[PDB]
């Protein structure tokens, strides 16, 4: 069975007046591997991947502001909020060079950080990452009505805030295998209080779909252009049918992105880490020393 435990000691750092939680395991020095979750997850998402990497490399996995075990400031939780807190987290830990391992909004954060700090990114492993979705036509049908409703005034907050639809609905609907109740309870814990679900609602409203919001579309286009022109080593995991990165997109990217390896994980929708963590972890571990 895929592991349900979270056997990592909590670490905390004060960031912009707020405490942020992170995992910090493996060697205490050397290039760290920075794992960035997205919506509506936490460092828990990486629990079965980190043990493959920690034998060789320091592993750092923060909980984004307002998520996981991190503090809950009264923010609007726009992408720019997350940018500010993650930038300040990285500086608070004194990180210099990093390897990024990124997913969903963690990928938007990671790629955006890399474009702005290109000399400090030694490699990027990514999966089910955020790219511009030019039309609803390209958003897979099985999840389209949901995300459209998430992005609709009043309806979206009833679903995500009042009814916890991101946790109880979208999350398990984006894993091919069934999540267990222990796993669901780990994902539920930060969000037992409805008001605390603001990040979960703002995130889908930030997705670059059909040209809006235009500032996020621009930001994401900018880092995708950066990624097409960067020689940084890249490792792209993909599943079938996928969500953000369908198989045909993964194959196009394998050709268009420089120095890119693609790994097929088999069945997968969005949270690929919950369907095939062993292959993702073992392949990252095999790939890291090649960043040499
Ligand atoms: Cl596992
Ligand atoms: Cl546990
Ligand atoms: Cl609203
Ligand atoms: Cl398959
Ligand atoms: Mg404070
Ligand atoms: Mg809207």
């Amino acid at each position: 069975e895929i592991g349900t435990g979270f056997p990592f000691d909590p670490h905390y750092v004060e960031v912009l007046g707020e405490r942020m939680h992170y995992v910090d395991v493996g060697p205490r020095d050397g290039t760290p591997v920075l794992f960035l979750h997205g919506n509506p997850t936490s460092s828990y998402l990486w629990r079965n991947i980190i043990p493959h990497v920690a034998p060789s490399h320091r592993c750092i996995a923060p909980d984004l502001i307002g998520m996981g075990k991190s503090d809950k400031p009264d923010l609007d939780y726009f992408f720019d909020d997350h940018v500010r807190y993650l930038d300040a987290f990285i500086e608070a830990l004194g990180l210099e060079e990093v390897v990024l391992v990124i997913h969903d909004w963690g990928s938007a954060l990671g790629f955006h950080w890399a474009k702005r700090n290109p000399e400090r990114v030694k490699g990027i492993a990514c999966m089910e990452f955020i790219r511009p979705i030019p039309t609803w036509d390209e958003w897979p049908e099985f999840a389209r009505e949901t995300f459209q409703a998430f992005r609709t005034a009043d309806v979206g907050r009833e679903l995500i805030i009042d009814q916890n639809a991101f946790i109880e609905g979208a999350l398990p609907k984006y894993v091919v295998r069934p999540l267990t109740e222990v796993e669901m309870d780990h994902y539920r814990e930060p969000f037992l209080k409805p008001v605390d679900r603001e990040p979960l609602w703002r995130f889908p409203n930030e997705l670059p779909i059909a040209g809006e919001p235009a500032n996020i579309v621009a930001l994401v286009e900018a880092y995708m252009n950066w990624l097409h022109q960067s020689p940084v080593p890249k490792l792209l995991f993909w599943g079938t049918p996928g969500v953000l990165i369908p198989p045909a997109e993964a194959a196009r990217l394998a050709e268009s992105l420089p120095n890119c390896k693609t790994v097929d994980i088999g069945p997968g929708l969005h949270y690929l880490q919950e369907d095939n963590p062993d292959l993702i972890g073992s392949e990252i571990a095999r790939w890291l020393p090649a960043l040499h």
